[PDB]
């Protein structure tokens, strides 16, 4: 078969937003923390110039919460990130790299500082949960620790501003870049933070009383009809071309917040302990061996599933071209690869095998735009 | 909406096995561990007639390892789990359900013990791996926990333990179900336990040397054409029939040993230290609150993916349905559903809502056969 089907079970989780989707023209779905995302609306290039001129609705409630509350949740809360979270303030949201005892990336998720003892970590796709909770015995932390019942809905793209202002009023307006705060809603309310994985801009709606937050869903449909609103994902093109990288596809478990560009949010001169602290401080002196590119490929398609090795003008492994696509701003193909510190430089050049052909690529620059 | 595509990409890990099984009738793939396992190689039912008389070569790469090995590698598998390893034989296979500070499931691995201080966890649908990081920081354990580059291939059905033998010889045929040992292949040693995902016999080649558990694989299909050999994968039919759990389906983390029928395989009055030890003993004396059981419900085709509640001839929720199938044995649907302990005795009716009529069904004993 050319498409394989996904196999739906009540382990691979579907969300409250999945009958509509499904009635609203999702054609597919990735898996990410156990539960369905959708994946594609049809044409991958037609959602991306939709999302940068108009407004979608998402279902992301794939982007799970670990709740952390209790007496010992903000120091477990920074046990697990090497960002300095000492000056956090309730209401904000911040990136927060979790790292393991090698320092080595678990999952970069973004922090909601709810109050003092109550802590959302909105998770990319690995059972930080688990992490916690082995954490917490093994530390002797008093805390208690959940995944809330919340299902994520974003709104992104251009009109989303003029689309939460027509619905929550001039109030919303307010909210600054990845701030929070609570918004009625027919009587319910809502949770919601000026985050969301696009650069064009929005919000996300921290659905907990799920039922207002379906009603909420359909109202959005119905009141954005002026804005050309409609249903959408997380975009292949938009997230390379802006550099949103992503845990288990562009880095791993085995690749340190140094390989990554996540330097700035690696807090090594402040007194707060977080793991593999003494690691990250070595790895920051000897400098890191391998990092995260661009890449351009001068053809006009690809398919990644997977990874495949960039090579020198000698035949040599010089990296690892880790997800790709067509660009239409670029008119070619476009990735983001971990390349050898021998072949950083920007303009650099390689060969790379698609089917069986040597084909020339160059190194660039993150973010491509 | 019917069918939807699974969209591929580098997080959605790909195994050895995945190229030959794209080119033998794979239709359908889930999700488990952050990796394609395969979910039909067209209709069940047929997978399930074969299955059941012949034998089927599986891709379950998806299924695993947590390697933990070091001084105190031992202590920190026996901290995760329930069970009593403190008797534990090298070549033995140990079911080892793992439990949080709530005494509630996080995985139901299976434990190989290859040396007192070198274990390898392999794993159900969860990151174990960072329950273990976890537990093993806060503890300061001298350990390494790694995921190894271990690759299941299953080979089940009742033909197994002829084909295995016609490949491996005699000493292969001596193996007792739930052990392992060391198995020659073309000069490699692969280790080979009996046991697997069904209940119709066989064996898990834990392929570490990649390259020779492809060449493995293609040998079985050439040599195993005596015994009918085909691919395959897990069988819902199979493993509803058989009263094989899985967790994400019939229990999850909100779920304790008690309520799942592992109470065999809980250890509360040995000396042995592992979390929730403590609420354990608290639950047990105190008893489940509720059960899984059996259903058997009079249609001929469900689809089941999410719970779904069964009902007392009133209207009250005395339950919810996790697994369900269409099993040609009964020529009926039966299913595994946790009911409210008014409600667990053997024969129950209840009704089930699906579409447009109103079904009986009543809650039975497990295993059905
Ligand atoms: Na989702
Ligand atoms: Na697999």
């Amino acid at each position: 078969m050319k498409n394989f089907s996904i196999a739906k079970s009540r382990r691979l989780r579907s969300t409250p937003y999945t009958s509509r989707i499904e009635k609203q023209g999702v054609t597919a779905y990735t898996i990410y923390n156990h539960m369905l995302l959708p994946a594609a609306f049809g044409s991958i290039e037609d959602s991306y110039k939709h999302l940068k001129e108009h407004v979608q609705i998402w279902d992301v409630a794939a982007e799970r919460q670990v709740e952390i509350s209790g007496k010992d949740s903000a120091e477990l809360v920074q046990l697990m990130t090497c960002r300095d979270l000492s000056k956090s303030k309730i209401g904000r949201c911040y990136y927060c790299p979790i790292i393991d005892e090698n320092g080595n990336l678990v999952n970069d998720p973004v922090v909601l500082k709810l109050d003092e003892n109550k802590w959302w970590i909105s998770i990319a796709d690995s059972d930080v949960i688990f992490f916690a909770k082995g954490l917490a015995s093994g530390h002797k932390f008093d805390v208690k620790i959940v995944e809330p019942v919340v299902d994520i809905m974003a709104i992104q793209g251009p009109k989303s501003f003029a689309l939460m202002e027509k619905v929550f009023g001039k109030k919303i307006t307010e909210l600054k870049f990845f701030g929070f705060d609570y918004f009625d809603f027919e009587g319910t309310k809502h949770l919601i933070a000026r985050s969301g994985w696009s650069k064009q801009g929005g919000y996300e709606v921290y659905v907990e009383n799920t039922q207002s937050g379906q009603k909420l869903y359909d109202h959005l449909f119905e009141v954005g009809k002026e804005f050309n609103v409609g249903p959408g994902c997380p975009n292949l093109i938009e997230r390379i071309e802006s550099a949103l990288l992503s845990y288990g596809n562009d880095f791993d478990n085995n690749d340190n917040p140094f390989e990554c560009g996540f330097d700035q949010y690696v807090s090594l001169d402040s007194d707060i302990n977080f793991l593999g602290k003494e690691k990250l401080k070595e790895i920051k002196l000897k400098g890191p061996q391998k990092k995260l590119r661009g890449v351009k490929i001068d053809i006009k398609e690809i398919s990644l599933t997977g990874s495949k090795n960039i090579y020198d003008e000698n035949n040599n492994v010089i990296g690892e071209l880790r997800s790709a696509c067509y660009s239409p701003h670029f008119q070619k193909v476009i990735g983001i690869a971990m390349i050898k510190k021998s072949h950083w430089e920007a303009s650099q050049g390689f060969k790379i095998q698609i089917n069986d052909n040597t084909i020339n690529g160059n190194v660039c620059d993150l973010p491509f735009i």
